[PDB]
């Protein structure tokens, strides 16, 4: 028994654009470190859901650049629906408790669904060690 607090489809919450001071949207909170988020076109799809938007990082970044964080009122998942935005496969990590606590590799062209354990109530951060990625679809569910 779980109950969802958090939900970000960019494709229903975001708008075609380019942002480049912090902002919340959802209760995620995009931090730019100073570069760039973008919004904009890209079709894919996953379980029967169809995307049309993507919120890109513009490259690699860190837990204070090109990151998106979030507060968890208990343990849970959080389900990230991410793109390699090139041909290289690159990871997804989730940063909480003062540590990296999981990565899941995106892979290039579509979707991979990552299920990252939230395994306490806190501030996490989802960022991207090693190039840009395409993000399309956020939630985050408590455990009842």
């Amino acid at each position: 028994a779980t109950t969802t607090t958090h939900e970000l489809n960019v494709s229903n919450s975001m708008t075609v654009g380019q942002y480049s001071s912090d902002f919340t949207l959802n209760g995620f909170t995009f931090i730019t470190g100073g570069s760039i988020w973008e919004v904009d076109s890209s079709s894919r799809s996953y379980g029967g859901v169809n995307f049309t938007q993507r919120v890109k990082s513009g490259g690699k970044g860190t837990i204070s650049k090109r990151a998106i964080s979030f507060t968890a009122s208990g343990a849970g998942q959080l389900t990230v629906y991410a793109m390699s935005s090139g041909s290289t496969s690159r990871n997804v990590t989730l940063y909480g408790n003062g540590k990296d606590l999981e990565s899941f590799t995106a892979v290039q062209d579509v979707i991979t669904a990552m299920n990252f354990t939230i395994p306490n109530s806190g501030t996490y951060v989802i960022y991207p060690p090693d190039d840009g990625i395409s993000y399309y679809y956020l939630k985050v569910v408590k455990t009842d």
